[PDB]
């Protein structure tokens, strides 16, 4: 539906019918980003942490 | 506005009108994922399937 | 929550605390994603433009 999240990958792993298909999965401990498809899950390919100015 | 879905990639990219610019586009058949901007799209990285526990 | 946008990245990077972990940033000017994450943000793997059909 749209974005939820989990503390970490072992969670999001253990949750599969928690999530709908399509819904996008942010991952708290590692802030990663993971796409919940058909028969599973596919890693969001994101960038090296930009760290917030002072 | 959120996320939508279209069965492939044509049935996509024949219907860009029905999709706001900023909009997460999800393809049924190969489990992928494009993002609607301006003047057309853009894939998103994603990685190898993972496989849901048994 | 969901996704909003900016103008550009330098807009993205003075509005930190107006968007919440977890959400989407869509650059206008550069047609970018970001993922705004904690003490930060992550720029999401983007492909080429891929133009309208005529």
């Amino acid at each position: 539906n749209l974005v939820t999240a989990f503390s970490n990958m072992d969670d999001m792993l253990q949750k599969a019918h928690l999530v709908i298909e399509g819904t996008f999965i942010y991952l708290r401990d590692s802030t990663e980003f993971f796409i919940r498809v058909r028969d599973g899950w596919k890693k969001l390919q994101l960038g090296e942490l930009i760290p917030i100015p002072a």
